[PDB]
Parts: C-alpha cells; sequence; structure tokens
C-alpha cells in the first residue's frame, strides 16, 4: 500500500474524534477519549490504488502535555472541521484553523469538513442557536469558505449517522495522492 499520513484539526468538540472512530471502527462511541490515543492505520482503496492513511487526532490548547505542533511533520492531507451546528466554529476556520495549518503545513492540501449534518433541522439545535440570533450553518456557506482558504474541497458528515464519513476520506485520500 502507498503510505499517507492525515491529520485532523479544528474546534473542541466540533466532532474530530468521533468522526475518525466512526471512520476506522464503523461505531459511534461510547466512552470520552479527547483524542484517539491507540495508533490507527486505516486501509482504503481509492481509484484503484490501496493506500495506508495514519489518522493523527489533535488536542485543543488545554493540553500543553500533547502539544499540536508535534502533529503537523510530514502530513499528507488535513480534516480541517467545523460543526454545523456551530456558526462559532466555522468563524475560527478563517481566524485560526487556516493561520495554524499554513504556517506548519504549508502547501499541503485541506479538505473543510462540516461535522453533525444530523443537527442541521435539529430542533433543539435550531432552538438554541435562535436564542443567539444564529441559525446552523448553510451548505453554501462552507463552500464559500473552502474557496476562502483555498481548501481542496468542501464535505459534510455526520458520525452519528454515518451519512458522508466514508467520502470525506475518500476525498481526502485522492488530495493525498495528487503529485
Ligand atoms: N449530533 C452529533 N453529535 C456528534 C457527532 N459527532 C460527534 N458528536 C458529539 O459531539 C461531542 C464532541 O465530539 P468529539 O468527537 O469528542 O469532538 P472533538 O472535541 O472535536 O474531538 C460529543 O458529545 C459527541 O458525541 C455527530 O455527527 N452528530
Ligand atoms: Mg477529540
Amino acid at each position: 500500500a502507498i503510505r499517507k499520513k492525515l491529520v485532523i484539526v479544528g474546534d473542541g468538540a466540533c466532532g474530530k474524534t468521533c468522526l475518525l472512530i466512526v471512520f476506522s471502527k464503523d461505531q459511534f462511541p461510547e466512552v470520552y477519549v479527547p483524542t484517539v490515543f491507540e495508533n490507527y492505520v486505516a486501509d482504503i482503496e481509492v481509484d484503484g490504488k490501496q493506500v495506508e492513511l495514519a489518522l493523527w487526532d489533535t488536542a485543543g490548547q488545554e493540553d500543553y502535555d500533547r502539544p499540536r505542533p508535534l502533529s503537523y511533520p510530514d502530513t499528507d492531507v488535513i480534516l480541517m472541521c467545523f460543526s454545523i451546528d456551530s456558526p462559532d466554529s466555522l468563524e475560527n476556520i478563517p481566524e485560526k484553523w487556516t493561520p495554524e495549518v499554513k504556517h506548519f503545513c504549508p502547501n499541503v492540501p485541506i479538505i473543510l469538513v462540516g461535522n453533525k449534518k444530523d443537527l442541521r433541522n435539529d430542533e433543539h439545535t435550531r432552538r438554541e442557536l435562535a436564542k443567539m440570533k444564529q441559525e446552523p450553518v448553510k451548505p453554501e456557506e462552507g463552500r464559500d469558505m473552502a474557496n476562502r482558504i483555498g481548501a481542496f474541497g468542501y464535505m459534510e458528515c455526520s458520525a452519528k449517522t454515518k451519512d458522508g464519513v466514508r467520502e470525506v476520506f475518500e476525498m481526502a485520500t485522492r488530495a493525498a495522492l495528487q503529485a
């Protein structure tokens, strides 16, 4: 297999760990783990190519003992995530994650990923955002942000329902394979 390294970044609680675990293990987790610490290397075939994809989960600022800069060397593709239930997590894409990723991983392809797509039509989510004069992120807003940051693509998924999960990793693998 062709070997590639994937790093996932984005705001705390936007669904990074659950996305990796659903992709890797095909089951939504029952216990809470801030960052996947088991070594996961996933086998995936795309366009008739066998690829081994190392999945590197990342910690928040508060985890000073496991700092994120150590994750960036030799990265082949980035998943840069926000949550569709959190317009705040989208605004951090240009203001925090893109400056960080492009600093440490110049010229590495980025897939922008909108997580928790199942919450777009969730009424608890709608009600809570409405009290803040907010609403769920629209797909067009994600695509616009993908243009702004020079992402290779924009994808939406739900780790909870599995919708779009495989496709995220397939797109990321295709990006990582580009010469
Ligand atoms: N509704 C919904 N909740 C999700 C989804 N993915 C994760 N969550 C929840 O969001 C919270 C944060 O998820 P986690 O993967 O730990 O986020 P991380 O901090 O980015 O690693 C947890 O309560 C998860 O159960 C999803 O696709 N849909
Ligand atoms: Mg996590």
